[PDB]
């Protein structure tokens, strides 16, 4: 699995024209049964299937039109009664866009306690339909966390009587990450095989889910070799630094955006991304002070006049990321007829001042706070820099003012960041955790735990900020959240594993 | 202004043309570029309060929101009072929250009293302590204390233009002023500022004729609409449709809720008929039996009421019929449960409170206040409002603000005291039996309760909630509009708002 | 931080009987290293190390016999600087004088100055830096060597590869080892050993073990301090927030020894009483009210004391019952009462602070002289030192006690230093008086007390080699409240107490 | 080659002061264009050229700082393709420790036979750069050892067709011995004319190369003309064993070692050596078994109590020695630190032991197997001797330890002892060759091949050696590989053309 396998890649594809016309086939017979007539509550369970396997691209405007109709309804009978329904009903309702109100799970709970009542203890389902509709949950609705904390001891506890394996794994999925916070593609290809052990499973609804799996995975393939023959004329594989970030890089990416038509954009932020593993190794370990100076002095200044005075194994990661920005920046100006250069160099300028201050923390003997080494961690997770050029390449009519106002890092764009960042010190010098743990001087579990209640806090933000009024659209709303589940799911070898089976290896017909 | 043929005939003949609207949207230009446009941040501040004061707010909404968050280095402010009270007030009004700590540095640690010639300061700091909450003392004492010394400030000024500006101040502050009578006001009295800017004036005269142009155009169909039910050959309720207009101009006035505002007059229109027939016009028996048929919304028997009776009753029972119906064809969800429901409750408070009256009952001012929170009409007026306008309606969103949850009900309480104060058993009357307290001391009581649910109301503003724009300001301005109705003089105002425009 | 938190320590103590068991099975063999053969590179690096981990104390006589021994034979090091250096430095901190022309043959004899040639080793300028401030007066050869590894060391900073490196050598540029307060410094320093290559895992575990067992001390030590000072009362005047625990740290700074504990916290209560009469005399109190304050102290007569307020009253009280209890624990423990004294330097103290004050109303503007003369009283360590002399002088005498109370030029030399030192890391202070002396910018003024403080430590150093009445321990207090004011003067004294304090090494 | 002129060498000196002012301009001179920016194939060859001259001891750091960086270059291209640079890069490299895989080579080699391509067996230069390079390769590195006989073979096939002179001398040179085998002063000698005569001279380094020489030449004169009177006041001279021997010892240790500042060591070891010549006569042929049975023992014993039983021809060499061994652990005691009168009295010993075990087996009409001779052989060679004593006089903080350790017979050592014997025994009643003759009964040709077989699989355990971790630092290190060298040099008269060219005749400038 070396650049001499990853640049072969996408020559020979396994889809053929007749499995791409049974496909659009097939997409013809889902799309009617979207908007065709159904029970309401078993549309709602055909919906959430359809986004779980990975579909909802395909079917955007039926399916909000269907969710729609199901939410404009004089009728409550149907699922105000049981919480399974009611659950399902506010959490489909809020991911998109259709807001439900946290009171609905009052009558489900103790009004002298508060708690919720034992007498769902029993059924797995509704445990698992209320944890998954808590992650939706804005700041403030404490009926919300409350189903939270409840579900998940209850899950937990319920996890070990459970007789039925495709259950079983199921609710240890779920409580391993929420639906919500889990990335799209490779949650797509984990339930493509769940689905089809379902006692109530659609076959055309599956085999559609196959063939669109297979179809997209053969863009994805294409797009991996023309990057792979791209870093290996770079020559940073060559490089200690680059090692597999390359590929590491391009599956963040598919967590962030895996639709084919943004092949290009997904490209580039592939590429942005393998060269913020390669600097990151460079500041980290291999470059000196005086050469990381003039690294940042270079960039924040965009001449390339000294960059004969650093040594090679500087020098060439510092040109390619120069040659990377200018050449999405010309990408920008010949698509989108707006010059984003100004943008790239700023961002990456950022970026690599965020890495000196934190050189220079590391160098000075500097322990922060938590929300100071935030401030600055946040810009130098790198995302900002993703974002920003993602919303270049993908926004409609751009202008100085739109990607002035992204490089602000408003709240939205700021609570994704800060999430990635703690995602990341989550999972494995002085990181969030550390700099909780000298804040406060907490023990390392209970600072564990503050963090992860910062984790729950900027998600609800995120969440109440899809249903804020915002300058932002689609897919940069996407984009956004996506960084944050790719994030969730990447820090939890294994990678192979997942790389294998999400991009090389086709699902058999 | 009191003819119904007069007021059909509107609407027929705009005093606007195209060239006015052409002037106004190049004026609007040349304001959205001040308002983002660099300026000193302290006048940037005033310049936005007066958009605001001049009723223009709407047009630059997002434009002032950023303007006021670049505006929150901080030494330009943080020294003197007049600055402070400014921008804490305008950052409270557009939801950045400013502490009541910032007033510290200007009061004695030693003395729990604000020292003691700024009048705009004093102005100011009395404007941003109604923009105050509970528990925020620093801000009711800078209240009390600007109120005490605007009023003995008033007298010594000698410039008429500051000394209106006052005296208006005194008798309503701007945050419980409506907002389009005060945007009429405030043009002549911003035409006298030294420090005024021509464009800006220009264009909220501009503005102000084509909504007002719109406000004629919704009168000619709304009186149509009432001749055509015939209430208007009734005898009570003289001249009511254009009070109930009045009332929800004050309501909202922006042009692109001219549907959902004349729906608003209609229900106001409906009100005032039918609270005339409970109190006077019907006989306990009637009551009941109307009662009795808009909770079970079954007519089978409305042919026993007197033409008198039966008329204002089929009208309600159509009208909230056709308030459903337009929400099912623009919303896609039937609001005729929820018009239905709320003019039964109404109904049904109008009977407890004659049976009250019949019974020789004398309620606590609680128990008076839980039905006459209802009974003012308000609940119908905002769930009418909430089903016209909010985003993706269901039936979850419809029961809970039929609920009267907490932001709901303050604006309903706060109508009920605010209708009380300006006017059987009424609030104070209410408080006296129960205290047997002066009129006096009852009628302070009454307002500390006034400023008390508006403390709530402020807070529910910054608090997370279900509600959004324009609900939330159909809360508050309801509330507003009530203050300036209960301080004829409705004459005046209507000619002035509602008819002559103002001469260029 | 919080009273009730401070009164609460000693009440948990992290340490074990098996902790303290294994601490003494690896002081024997780190005593063993100490004493065994060893190139002499590496016994001295290993000295070094010892002295930096703050286990000096633990392992004392058989350092200076190791380096008695090391001082025929001695080729290893003549040859590179770096060993040069590293003898020099080591040899006069434990009293082997070493003279300074052992550095001129690596200097250029035309030019006077240091070669280049060892600007290439890093390790080798760090040495030179170090060894040049163990250095007298009139040591011109090692003030030219100060000059050049400083500037040497600040350009070769941003060319160093290793981190570790790169920290010490930033470390060292902020504040050389001989001017660092030796628990601070030994707490930084145990973190990087493990990250020095060269490391030894048994003087390491050891290092962390006795720094535990030491904080435990500290921890009851405090505990005790923090029930002291909320039985005085004096926590709830509106003076001197947090003053007993800034005190307690700086007493750590003079002393961190176990068996001084109970000295420590007598010079923690006098700093917890300067740190609270220091606000009633500069802020809350009157002129009439403060001369009356100082009449009292210069009678010892509390007569009058029902005259004063009581949020005065009370520190002049509690300071009269601390003076006359610390003079009566010198009566039982020593055989001497040190009452006399403690209530002279109490005077001597806030006549001080009256003479400031009187020039503070009367607008005068002292030269830099005359403010120092009177600033090195009022900086409290004359009072702080004599005390700790009085606690820990063998056989005490009333000669003795009057000699010390004379401030002869060892005791002179650290008060002016403490002093200046105070005033550089902070409305004429001895800056100020400088630049209306001499009308030079206050650039330029800084630099000239710059080059007092290393005037006198010169001084200092040169007192330590000459003969003396006193002796240790008083010799290393002198010395430790210098090193004390350079660490507390260069928020971040939150951190340091946290881990020097309270949270223990993981081991 | 008369004491009375030895003697009187070191009086007077050609150089003068002018002559060092220019050498130390000229080291400079060499010094900056050393560390200054080449080509890196020039540099390889410049460091090599410097090597040649013997001038290593000079710009040791500035040759270390140079390959230290050519190591890391990460420009590959210039060497990757073509053999020399290769050959050149390997050998440099792994003299100065830094390690190049055999697998180097494999590009170099046909892939279906494993033997070396014949396209290369044309460039006269390139083979012998493969040539000298096979001599650096360790045990099992099967490239190497097939470089080594495919150069040897087509270098021989090659020195009869070529034409230039220069380079007809520098292959015959080289088919001689390898540069690795060579003395570094001899080399040194033969090399400054022979690189006069190269088209791609440096002056500057030629004309260091001659001054620095005739200033070493000078030292190496005076501590000719100290030991010549050192021993006519032994006395030794007249005796009749050992005749012109100190002046031989002095130049095998100018093999050993060169340099100036170690001639107080060199002059020890030279004093070694004379006694080592001398006593070894009086055991083979002047003693009788009783007079050199006491001898032993009273060196054994190191208790001249019975010197007087031995007549004056023994006794005064065996007083000398004693003396002499005092004298040098005395030293040892005065400027190390450490009484070395124990290691110089325990190795005299065990080489007097060794002679004994010989002489019986000699008196008894043994025939020892292989293993069996070399077990003594070595020790009686005597390097064990001048090894651990050169290991005493310049070890930095001797100790028990360490002497007692380099006294024992390591890997390092024994190797450098074996093969001393063997190249001894190679050039001249039974020795290696006649051992093995009777152990295997093979013929003299075939056993002559098996000890040369022997000689090269030493010097590949002593490169291995020299790569890993070991107690010995230099000079310790050159002395164990340099008396190696020696030996190659000392036994294919001549002996006194090379004192003369080496030590007397200064080179005309
Ligand atoms: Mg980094
Ligand atoms: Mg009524
Ligand atoms: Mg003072
Ligand atoms: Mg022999």
């Amino acid at each position: 699995w070396d650049y001499d396998f990853l640049q072969s890649l996408g020559r020979h594809s396994s889809v053929t024209e007749e499995h791409v016309g049974l496909a659009e086939k097939l997409k013809g017979e889902v799309k009617s049964l979207i908007t065709g007539p159904m029970e309401p509550l078993a549309k709602l369970e055909f919906i959430d299937s359809v986004r779980r396997l990975g579909l909802k691209y395909q079917f955007e405007t039926e399916m909000k039109e269907a969710l729609a109709n199901i939410s404009k309804d004089g009728y409550d009978s149907w699922w105000v009664d049981n919480l399974r329904a009611t659950a399902l009903r506010f959490r489909l309702l809020r991911e998109n866009g259709i807001f439900v109100p946290q009171d609905v799970f009052e009558r489900f709970q103790n009004k002298e306690t508060g708690k919720f009542k034992n007498e769902l203890c029993e059924d797995v389902k509704g445990l698992l339909n209320l944890y998954e509709a808590s992650f939706l949950g804005w700041e403030g609705e404490d009926i919300l966390d409350e189903a939270r904390t409840f579900s998940t001891a209850q899950l937990k506890n319920v996890e070990k009587k459970i007789s039925s394996p495709n259950l079983a794994k199921i609710v240890h999925h779920a409580l391993d990450l929420p639906l919500h916070w889990r990335a799209i593609r490779y949650e797509a290809r984990w339930f493509i095989d769940i689905y089809e052990d379902e006692e109530d499973m659609n076959p055309t609804l599956l085999k559609y889910a196959k063939l669109d799996f297979n179809i997209v995975q053969s863009f994805h393939q294409a797009e991996i070799g023309r990057l792979a023959r791209w870093w290996v004329g770079t020559g940073l594989d060559k490089l200690p630094f680059a090692r597999n970030g390359l590929i590491q890089s391009y599956m963040y990416a598919i967590g962030m955006l895996f639709e084919p038509h943004l092949g290009e954009v997904r490209e580039m932020e592939a590429k942005v991304g393998a060269l913020i593993s390669t600097i990151d190794d460079v500041y980290d370990v291999y470059g000196t002070m005086e050469e990381l100076e003039l690294f940042t002095d270079i960039t924040e200044r965009w001449d390339i006049n000294r960059v004969d005075q650093l040594p090679r194994n500087i020098r060439m990661p510092l040109l390619t990321m120069f040659n990377t920005s200018n050449d999405i920046g010309y990408w920008a100006l010949k698509e989108r007829g707006f010059n984003g250069i100004p943008y790239t160099a700023k961002v990456w300028a950022d970026q690599l001042k965020s890495y000196t201050k934190e050189a220079k923390w590391f160098h000075e003997g500097h322990k922060p706070t938590l929300e100071e080494y935030l401030e600055n961690a946040l810009v130098s997770i790198g995302f900002p820099n993703l974002l920003v050029t993602s919303y270049l390449l993908t926004v409609d009519n751009p202008t100085k003012e739109k990607l002035d106002y992204v490089d602000s890092l408003p709240l939205f764009v700021r609570a994704s960041c800060i999430l990635c960042r703690i995602i990341n010190d989550l999972g494995t010098n002085l990181k969030s955790i550390q700099c909780y743990m000298n804040e406060t001087g907490a023990s390392q579990e209970v600072a564990r735990e503050h963090i992860e209640g910062l984790v729950r806090m900027w998600w609800k933000r995120l969440n109440k900020c899809l249903f804020e009024p915002s300058p932002f659209t689609e897919p940069f709303l996407s984009f956004t959240i996506n960084v944050v589940r790719g994030s969730h799911f990447f820090y939890q070898s294994w990678t192979k594993n997942q790389g294998m089976s999400v991009l090389i290896h086709p699902i058999t017909l």
